[PDB]
């Protein structure tokens, strides 16, 4: 029942803005499941941390909740300083159970 490495779990992402920012981009349409990545830039703060677009976004700053809306995922970051702890989920198994 339970997998050895890992299926879905969760993944914690650590990207400094600075004068590069994150490099990469979000999109988001229903007010239920929340929101996800949509494209991110190769050798980007993001990239550099380990994040990989279609992860699903969780947390920003510490702040988890899953089903936020758009201008409060939006926000997040935006209070997230220079740093932006964002805890993301990986759509690249939910592909392969399609």
């Amino acid at each position: 029942g339970i997998d050895p490495f890992t299926m879905l779990r969760p993944r914690l992402c650590t990207m400094k803005k600075g004068p590069s920012g994150y490099g990469f981009n979000l999109h988001s349409d229903k007010s239920k499941p929340g929101q996800f990545i949509r494209s991110v830039d190769p050798d980007s703060p993001a990239e550099a941390s380990g994040l990989r677009a279609q992860d699903r976004i969780v947390e920003v700053n510490g702040v988890c909740m899953e089903g936020k809306q758009h201008g409060d995922v939006v926000s997040a970051i935006r209070a997230g300083g220079d740093e932006t702890k964002l805890l993301v989920v990986d759509r690249e198994t939910d592909e392969f159970f399609k």
